[PDB]
């Protein structure tokens, strides 16, 4: 899931 990943670089 990306949109777990743009969690992480937030």
């Amino acid at each position: 899931a990306k949109f777990d990943k743009f969690y992480g670089l937030m």
